[PDB]
């Protein structure tokens, strides 16, 4: 079911301004690209869009108070410097399973000041000698990475 659809669906009558967290997954991004989510999404501290075949996070709106993006089993390559301008208090973001491939595609996640947890379970990047070594490197601001430390 269509991206925009399902954030209907899961509104409940809600104004978007009045939702805490939001879950996506599985429902179908508009040819890789998010679909219905607005800067009126002022509260939104959880959002979850696994699984949705998102290709690109170019078009993510101003959320202030998102502290946790769940972003697994997708296939984003990088323009990731969107979530330093877009999401700047993010202090979790998953990444799992997506295109990740190379330390400079990640180097843009050191301007989000406050990350505190990044996962990126079986992308390509961690197939790296020294994979951990050059991740803290990297982004010293992180404590976790891939659920360790």
């Amino acid at each position: 079911m269509e991206m925009g659809r399902r954030i209907h669906l899961e509104l409940r009558n809600r104004t978007p301004s009045d939702v805490k967290e939001l879950v996506l997954d599985n429902s179908r991004s508009n040819e890789g690209k998010l679909e219905g989510l607005t800067d009126e999404f002022e509260e939104l501290e959880f959002l979850s869009t696994i699984n949705v075949g998102l290709t690109s996070i170019a078009n993510l709106p101003k959320l202030n108070k998102l502290k946790k993006l769940e972003l697994s089993d997708n296939r984003v390559s990088g323009g990731l410097e969107v979530l330093a301008e877009k999401c700047p208090n993010l202090t979790h973001l998953n990444l799992s399973g997506n295109k990740i491939k190379d330390l400079s595609t990640i180097e843009p996640l050191k301007k989000l000041e406050n990350l505190k947890s990044l996962d990126l379970f079986n992308c390509e990047v961690t197939n790296l000698n020294d994979y951990r070594e050059n991740v803290f490197k990297l982004l010293p601001q992180l404590t976790y990475l891939d659920g360790y430390d």
